[PDB]
């Protein structure tokens, strides 16, 4: 970078030298009119060149050399080395006229050098290097580099109920854990010279995207300094001189959204005072950028950490079976003692080269209690848009990896559901849709939930690794599968096998396979929700890149509500709790075929030949019938995905 | 693509093929129970593979081949052409039992074929091709692809007073040609099957960018339907049997702006009938993507087409030397009879493959009154934030073509002026600022200008062609080139020498050089000014990729406002108006050396060598003073860039 410096007509001239500049040097208008020639002379530390119409030519501390004075016939000026007090840094020029060889005037150039490198960790290995030459700019992928934030959303004490980022404090040490480190790197004199002075600062707009804290260690302990963010746009910074560091933290205040990329910056300037009531001058300007980390889900193929349950405390059937699949693994059971923990939260992370830890999204309106140290929360609230269930989060799921047409979605595409554009169905509220769309790296994919009462993509697929593979199936309801399997058991000579075994709340209903299939409506019914789901599979083939060999169907019957929506006839078996291999699926209560589900013993079926095992879980039984409705809910807190999400190239938006 | 299509238990099946995708076809649930195996039969157009497993084999239109059911044996059903009056389509399933080889039962499809695409320019030859394979997405640069839209902001008939998209009529045939072409093209029989519509629709956030027109020719003459757009968010299509093509027009309603990306959609659904209360579905459907063209700014290298000049109706010598200088060229001279021509409109312009034409950017509150057939208009008013002199036009200018460490700016950088970071200063409407942004390729870099008291860029600088090549030169006003060459002439003799000769006004004043050489404060406040001025220069250099050797400095004096702000001692030469190698100069009136101005003599010595030939114009005899105010004003409408705004790739945003 070429900075202008002139010499002044008179006054010799006093400048800071910022390192990693360079300057041009006006000795013309500085000349006694009519002076014909000029001559230099410069310090050790100082490199001149004589610049006669863009030729350069290096020039001895002390020659006799003279050049002709003209407009076109300037200096570049170099330093390589800051300042000490040891130091005189200087240029002299002298002037002389026509007659005679002794100056008639001299103009000076008196010179501190110092460094200045505002540096954070670009290359994303977790340590601060020099002044890294791309740390302003901010790319993607596997060769990509600049700076990571965390939004530091968790909370490090119980004590007050926010969470860590929504004030201008630090109470604890270990909140510095989860903020990206800056330092400003000077080095030079014992101080710097009359009327400069240091300033870190940001926009005005960035002052609610991130803090800044610098920490003290005076006499009673360390204390920690809010220097940058909410209602500070500028810290005025103490130089120490010699060789210094600043350490500062930074921490993101928000999650990139609609109308914010993520993107934000810091900058330090060298400001000069001109005069009372004048504006100091940028002498130099040295910037930073960071991109705050996404909000990321997690897809059932991913390594299950936590089951978080939530029923009532006597409904004993299910808590034994749960406990007996979770037991199977290596997973943490987590019970709360009424879908409040599928349908208010879903478990994502966030990383940093730095640091990770979980984050909850809740649901627009007790889930701001699992609000705590690395574990954060964010949510959306609508301001006008009005809530509808397909807003719960049993509407909010993720797939595996996939690659579509040759393009790699490396951490899986966020699946929603919503209704034809053309419907006035229900949708997502736009505010939290606006959200998943703002994180990026999932690339979210809307599906049709709306013919469905609740209208949650969870009631109708999911997703399932096969295990000792790479691979993955979908499970797809089927309404076609499940009128198969009936008419086949009835030909059989199974048509008086009775649903709903053991739920007296059901038994004078009597529903056999016969009753089923003997009602013409409800066979109309289930015609029209098969295609529906057919309408998903489609565009989960599509948007997901699978073909038929990728799914498998399970049987499921609906029933139509005055709406033309569909509430499970029985227990939707498709809802299931995925750890790896062990499967928890709902269980259907289907008619009895030499006393075994003949529901039960077609999904093993389908199942089990890929090594996958089936537990049937009775959620229904503590309430001796089933109306439709899933009195348990279960979510699962997964390990992220080893591919890092900076590492990936989204599409330009 | 490929589409789900079951066959049906009991009742035959019959649904529209769209041409270009396929059908995957299960035939285990049609089948009675207890069926072992099934045969199938398929007319001469349709395609059939029997698929076991992943595995596809052909099979001919009557063989008698039987496969084993299962529900992992289906059908891959493929069409080439569309269905005619002539055309019986179809495929039959027939069903056996373990006894006898009679079928027990039969499923059939009975299918129609029709094309359906909906095709723009994508390739950008301005010719609709047909169905563009990269017809629904954009992409920037030489090999990039996707259809472009203009905002149609001319006005075509004088009558009514706004632009032509602020309504959703069209009066005018030519108010066509400003439009992009968007083909629906369909291939079929007579008639859709029952139940089946074909419906054009855009989003409602679309709605307010864009409206589609149709044509038809009734009997009284040409009429325009509006069929999407404003307050209507789809069309039902009229089908039309055989080879049939529908035409229409689509018109930007919206420039790109902060929030809009400049991409807006426009989908075709083929939709089914379910029932009455139950939504269409969406059978089909196929998708077009437009971007908005940008607005862009001319800079001073580009050929010159008209002179707009405002000045009062008796100011003879403007008049008379803006004439002269313009007859040197093949301008048009256009007068209107303080400075507004320059102040409050920008030339600028839109550019589509099939039509472009000139647009005026008007600054924030009789320039509408230019709206007219191919010249349009846009403004934008901030809402809250308040006008400032920083908001006026002449605070807005562009660079030519420009490469900065590699990265190519084809049409240039705006500038704009603006205070330093943590001065309090003034700075340029938010809304303004955020529209020239978006308009992305140009890529705006803010200078400082808040020191001058108008604080407008074109004060201080501008851009001239260097006469016989493809290069450019930088003009700077230079305060140390004034006062070494007052000196010069104050040592040849000539301090005595009087500023503005025939200003009666001035004339009491007596202003000499050495009045002005010996003007203590003067010198103080004109040596800050020229801080000012490197500050600029350095920037320049920086953001547009130049040295000093394309920079020349004209002379240039300021006197300070009690807000230490700038305005001209003597008129600015630098701003001035540039028709190729002719320049119109303001007419500095300074000292007289020789019945010579010594400042005229000097910027001849400076530009003359070049090519350049200077024409000096005086705008302030008519006010027998100079107050440090213009009161005429002149902006240049040039040609066009010839490379093409869609050939640049932007960074990413
Ligand atoms: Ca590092
Ligand atoms: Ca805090
Ligand atoms: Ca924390
Ligand atoms: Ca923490
Ligand atoms: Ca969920
Ligand atoms: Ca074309
Ligand atoms: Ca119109
Ligand atoms: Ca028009
Ligand atoms: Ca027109
Ligand atoms: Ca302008």
């Amino acid at each position: 970078r070429e900075r202008t410096v002139r010499l002044q007509y008179g006054s010799r001239v006093e400048a800071v030298y910022v390192l990693g500049t360079y300057l041009w040097t006006d000795v013309y208008s500085a000349a006694p009119a009519g002076a014909q020639t000029f001559s230099l002379k410069h310090s050790e530390h100082v490199w001149v060149e004589v610049v006669r119409d863009g030729e350069a030519e290096e020039v001895a501390t002390n020659g006799k050399q003279r050049w002709l004075l003209s407009p076109s016939t300037t200096l570049r000026v170099t330093m390589s080395q800051a300042s000490t007090e040891a130091s005189s840094d200087k240029v002299t020029v002298n002037y002389y006229d026509e007659e005679g060889s002794i100056p008639i005037d001299q103009a000076g150039l008196f010179l501190t050098a110092i460094e200045i490198s505002l540096d954070v960790d670009a290359d994303r290995d977790g340590v601060v290097e020099k002044n890294n030459p791309k740390k302003a700019s901010w790319t993607w992928g596997p060769e990509g580099q600049g700076a990571i934030l965390l939004v530091n959303c968790d909370r490090e004490t119980p004590w007050l109920p926010k969470e860590d980022c929504r004030d201008e404090k630090v109470y604890s040490k270990e909140d510095l854990k989860d903020m990206s480190q800056m330092i400003l790197r000077t080095k030079g004199p014992d101080r710097l010279p009359a009327g400069y002075e240091i300033v870190l600062y940001i926009s005005m707009s960035d002052s609610d995207k991130v803090g800044v804290f610098y920490v003290e260690n005076p006499f009673f302990g360390q204390r920690y300094i809010h220097i940058l963010g909410r209602r500070k746009l500028y810290h005025v910074v103490k130089y120490t001189g010699g060789s210094a560091e600043l350490l500062f933290f930074v921490e993101g205040l928000c999650f990139p959204d609609e109308g914010f990329s993520g993107l934000v910056s810091i900058h330090v300037s060298l400001l000069e005072y001109m005069a009372q009531d004048i504006p100091l001058t940028p002498i130099f300007t040295d910037t930073v950028i960071f991109r705050i980390a996404p909000w990321i889900m997690t897809p059932n193929i991913l390594p299950p950490v936590s089951v978080f349950v939530c029923c009532m405390k006597d409904n004993y059937l299910f808590l034994k079976e749960v406990k007996n699949l979770v037991e199977k693994t290596n997973c943490e059971l987590k019970v709360c003692f009424d879908r409040w923990i599928q349908d208010e939260i879903e478990f994502g992370y966030i990383e940093a080269p730095h640091k990770g830890f979980p984050v909850v999204l809740d649901s627009p309106r007790p889930v701001k209690e699992l609000l705590g140290p690395d574990f954060g929360y964010v949510t959306r609230e609508p301001l006008f848009e009005s809530v509808t269930s397909l807003d719960s989060f049993g509407n909010l799921e993720v797939s595996p990896p996939v690659t579509v047409n040759g393009k790699t979605y490396p951490l899986g595409r966020i699946l929603i559901g919503s209704s034809f554009p053309l419907s006035g169905g229900r949708r997502m509220t736009k505010v939290v849709r606006d959200f998943l769309k703002a994180q990026q790296v999932q690339a979210p994919v809307e599906l049709y939930s709306d013919w469905l009462t609740v209208g949650h993509v969870d009631e109708f697929m999911s997703f399932v690794p096969i295990p000792g593979t790479k691979k993955f199936l979908l499970l797809m309801a089927s309404t076609s599968a499940c009128y198969k399997l009936f008419r086949e058991k009835q030909k059989d000579g199974h048509g008086e096998a009775i649903m709903f075994k053991g739920l007296g709340g059901m038994s004078s209903k009597r529903i056999t396979i016969n009753k089923i299939l003997s009602n013409e409506s409800l066979v109309q019914e289930n015609l029209y929700f098969q295609r529906c789901l057919d309408w998903n599979r489609d565009i989960l083939k599509k948007e997901l890149g699978l073909t038929e060999q990728d799914i498998i169907d399970l049987p499921a019957l609906f029933k139509m509500d005055e709406d033309h929506r569909a509430r499970a006839f029985f227990p939707n078996m498709v809802n299931m709790i995925v750890l790896d291999k062990d499967l928890g699926i709902p269980k259907p209560f289907g008619p009895q075929v030499e006393e075994e589900c003949c529901l039960e013993m077609h999904v093993r079926g389908l199942l089990e030949p890929l090594g996958l095992e089936c537990t049937f879980i009775d959620d229904i039984s503590a309430y001796h019938k089933f109306l439709g409705e899933v009195h348990c809910g279960t979510n699962v807190r997964r390990k992220p995905f080893t591919f890092k999400w900076w590492h990936m190239v989204p599409s330009r938006r």
